[PDB]
């Protein structure tokens, strides 16, 4: 089921399963932010990654000697969450444990996606509740898809993301889902880099990030067209778009969790870069994002 949040500015679509944003529309100029979900290319729009980001080596981990398989990304986005409330400017989904979800991952949580609207400003917040009797082991990202428009003559490279502040940043390069951790290497993320076909021919460029002051501007030259991410205080950030089948969009997603080490034990209490959750506590995240049409946000 789709549920709509809406003001003057933006108009944004959400789906009750994964918790899936699927339109964010100018409310002055009527552009489609978000990636349509193509089949041909990636048959989603802008997947919740819980409780993993990104692969484990083999689709598989180990905790207390007991062994479990889940998937790229975890759960989340194929579950189906309930509406625990929702307003005009916000909506909060919840999912909690389920006979399913235990069998792949045994932890009992309530896990809570809050989207809400202030002007232009679209927020994605993550709320997790460990309910288990143990310290609870969880990666948590964002994964939107945002297009490239090219109705008046753009193209793909004449895009390009921005990062501020203007800084030389770690890159974790992938080699076959898992981080080639040895290959890291400063990348030169203190001025922009131009989107194209070939960019991610080696999958997603993942960036090391420092502070909470971190944003990702996704914009072209050509005209007012502009998405910034701020992704708070996420230590990660990947960018990626499909390959080789291409088309003109681009994923700007901030991770609270990564994928497997190519050296990773396989021991979930061993997993670099998961979040643990003390019994009955809360872990809160998210990230924020602001749009801008390729003409100006007024009334015609």
């Amino acid at each position: 089921m789709d549920y709509t949040i809406e003001n003057n500015m933006i108009k944004v679509v959400i789906s009750d399963h994964g918790a899936e944003i699927q339109s964010v529309k100018s409310a002055h100029t009527d552009e489609e932010f978000m990636w349509q979900a193509n089949p041909e290319i990636w048959g989603r729009h802008a997947p919740v990654l819980f409780p993993i980001v990104g692969r484990l080596k083999n689709d598989e981990y180990t905790y207390k000697g007991k062994t479990y398989h889940l998937g790229q990304h975890g759960f989340a986005r194929n579950a189906d969450f309930e509406v625990e409330n929702h307003t005009k400017e916000s909506i909060t989904f919840l999912l909690k444990d389920n006979e399913e979800t235990r069998k792949v991952y045994p932890f009992k949580f309530e896990f809570r996606v809050n989207y809400n609207l202030m002007n232009n400003l679209l927020e994605e917040n993550f709320s997790v509740v460990n309910k288990s009797d143990e310290t609870m082991i969880f990666g948590v990202g964002g994964h939107p898809g945002f297009n490239l428009p090219t109705d008046h003559g753009e193209n793909k490279e004449d895009f390009y993301f921005d990062m501020h502040p203007s800084v030389t940043r770690v890159r974790i390069p992938l080699k076959d889902a898992s981080l080639d951790w040895n290959n890291r290497s400063l990348a030169p993320t203190d001025s922009l880099i131009a989107l194209s076909d070939d960019l991610f021919k080696d999958d997603a460029l993942i960036y090391e990030l420092r502070g909470n002051d971190n944003k990702v501007s996704l914009r072209t030259d050509k005209n007012k067209f502009h998405v910034n991410v701020w992704t708070r205080d996420a230590p990660f950030v990947g960018i990626w778009s499909q390959y080789p089948k291409t088309d003109n969009y681009v994923c700007i997603e901030p991770w609270w969790g990564i994928a497997d080490r190519d050296d990773a034990d396989g021991d979930l209490e061993h997993k670099y870069g998961m979040n643990h959750l003390k019994p009955g506590k809360e872990f809160q995240a998210g990230f924020s994002m602001t749009y801008h049409s390729t003409t100006d946000e007024v009334k015609l």
